[PDB]
């Protein structure tokens, strides 16, 4: 099988240096743009996706659009699910990044940032950046929805959205895109490509530039990973 | 139940004097500005949509993808398919407008437009504008591919669609926007308000304005559907 | 592809001798055990369902469950559609066949019974023997719902799931097996072959026999339709 | 939300006295006389199931589709997953129980039978009752089809499963039939109600008896749980 991931570019709120996490911030100019050269770049370079699979943040989706828009895909089946989702951020949800690395101290603010296992604390129910009850997570148990996380976590929730739903169009011969975020397409890539749990800081997935993995039956790397745009990639 | 119908804005084609049918043509940059002017009425009157239903044309799906942008609401759920599609032009497809009536003339011109039961001419099976093969109808039954169509024939493909998947969710609860074409929503607006197989060939429906139709348990009018802007619509 | 068709052994009323239609009349103790005939021909000609379809009458899903435990093959994907169901008997459901001989004659009884497209007259909505109203059709369109039908107004309905439902599963590769009933199956059968009008009425299909149908890229049949048991089927 | 839980009843191999784990042994004569007891007890007691889910596993779909033929509500749309499969038994499948006594102990068998995290060894594929490899699984990751297995991690497997799939039709209103076995819902059980990692051993859910809960908004106990009949549960 083949498979492609694709981070969004920057957001709204990723110029104005706020923390993201899940709060539904849209995509910036900047990542329309990004977005389209990922589309031309999927045209381009001959990446043809027979379904795509979002999360359920909309800087994502839009992203997905925009690029399939450019590759004349739009066509093509469309699967959300929160489990594609950003890290959550908690309490430094929607809090200045600059203004934060000041209260914590360089140490603390980067072991949140770019630990595998410290999670932010957890955020209040009655905060405004709260999705304690959003409604595109009706129909999810309620019990399962997180206040904050961390890779651990986020992978310990996207790996069976993979191993029941995504994988069925994998074996199935299907080419699936999938179109979410950074610290859930470094997760996905880490069970993927083997990574330890030491080494998974160290990777960048750099935005706006599809990457595709041809994998094997065992859904496992048939040759190592290649971006569409080595260059920019590596840059 | 709520339903809510969006004809998408004009398309590359529109502006070339073109017959599109099911060429799958984009919109063009003014097509994008109402798809947008869609989401917004959507906003700005709290209509709001639980679920998607596009055509397989890239024009319908590109105004979903704007309208439920400037909505929020780009997270619902979406489901395409063939069914919703505008009706398929036959020959037709990828020709002029008007040297089409230089050569049919006013009478023949119109029925190929406005004739309930008369379809445009079947297209020959190896033309450039022919769809016979799609990768995107590849999961259908190659038989009930048109090779052409008619008010008549679309509602005849699309009824059924509407009577076992939109059907389930409206009478779900949920709140369905529908964004296909103008003779699709033609078809279906047809269906819903009983009206005459002489008097459908006059109704038109307003590119980029939401036509919004409160539907009963029987999933017939409960009242008169209101667009989400009744002046831009007279 | 390959499509495989099980028309139902006899229910409680074709016992008693009953027009049942959409009754939702349960499969008889002879009918159970053609059920269970039924499964060890598809185990004994190699015959290998992926997917099964059926209806949502109770002795076409009775005779797929007995008939899967057979095969060993009880764990695929099921889907039931009221499309797939046995033609609205209209005001005949619930009435001893031969007192409708007389209540009507032999022209207006051979019409009524095998005509292509002369319905029976509709049951009315008190009736106890209208489906109206069941909750199984309760997230169909109300007004779709027949309230009697003829063999072409079967087809009709029968066609869109087929072309859209069942064409997306034998056209990605896999086996489909459709346990349903008599009218359904032959209105699905003349399709199929081009069968004409005149001549639909002629075609019989046995209860309990598997119609095995090897098709190509087109949905139309490869070679000619077998039954696995082409003696007690010619017989 | 309403939800039903049926364990099957004795299969084939449950009088062979050999572990069975994922392996598809079909029931027997009593197994397929209590399925349609809990049928009978599911119309008597009025619980009407809206839709059901299964393992993969043949002896409790065999529960379920003679259950529901004897409730009526043989229509009903089915779901099945391999994440509602039993316990996995590693190497004491296809195993007697007797001779797994004599290889292993009376402590390390007490713990491989009842331990809440310490799992059977694991199986080689090669063996004729290692299930890798099975038809009915090669739609699912490969990497994740346990070799062995404990309850600790059979919940692990099955809660995403309950979190996204089940409680979907459980929150959108519906009355859920789950059919699996004693791992499996013993391990929902004990996530529903709160047992804790040592106290749950002595949870007994009998089979052929449906087990009925009623859950808030939250998919939590609104009041304690209850058999359609309390006489044959202890
Ligand atoms: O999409 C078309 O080409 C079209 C249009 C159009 O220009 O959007 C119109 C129109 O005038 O708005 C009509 C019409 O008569 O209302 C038709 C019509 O013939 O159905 C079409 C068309 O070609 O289907």
């Amino acid at each position: 099988p083949k498979l492609v991931l694709v981070r969004h570019g920057q957001s709204e709120w990723n110029e104005k240096n706020l923390f993201t996490g899940w709060v539904d911030v849209k995509l910036s100019a900047k990542g329309q743009q990004e977005a389209a050269r990922a589309g031309e770049l999927l045209k381009e370079k001959k990446v043809y996706p027979d379904v795509l699979y979002t999360s359920k943040l909309s800087r994502a989706i839009q992203t997905a659009n925009i690029a399939l828009e450019k590759a004349d895909r739009l066509w093509i089946p469309v699967n959300r699910s929160w489990r594609l989702n950003e890290r959550h951020y908690g309490d430094l949800q929607g809090k200045d990044k600059a203004e934060t690395l000041k209260k914590f101290g360089e140490e603390k603010f980067n072991t949140y940032r770019r630990s595998f296992d410290v999670p932010p604390p957890p955020i209040d129910a009655s905060s405004p950046f709260s999705q304690k009850g959003d409604e595109r997570y009706k129909y999810v148990d309620p019990n399962v929805l997180p206040e904050t996380e961390s890779l651990a976590l986020v992978i310990d929730r996207l790996l069976p959205y993979w191993q029941d739903v995504i994988a069925k169009d994998l074996l199935s011969g299907k080419t699936v895109m999938i179109a979410a975020h950074g610290n859930s397409l470094r997760g996905l890539v880490k069970h993927l490509e083997g990574i330890s749990d030491a080494d998974i800081a160290k990777l960048n997935i750099p935005t706006g530039i599809p990457l595709v993995f041809e994998l094997d039956e065992n859904l496992k790397p048939s040759k190592p990973s290649y971006y569409l745009d080595p260059e920019a990639a590596a840059a």
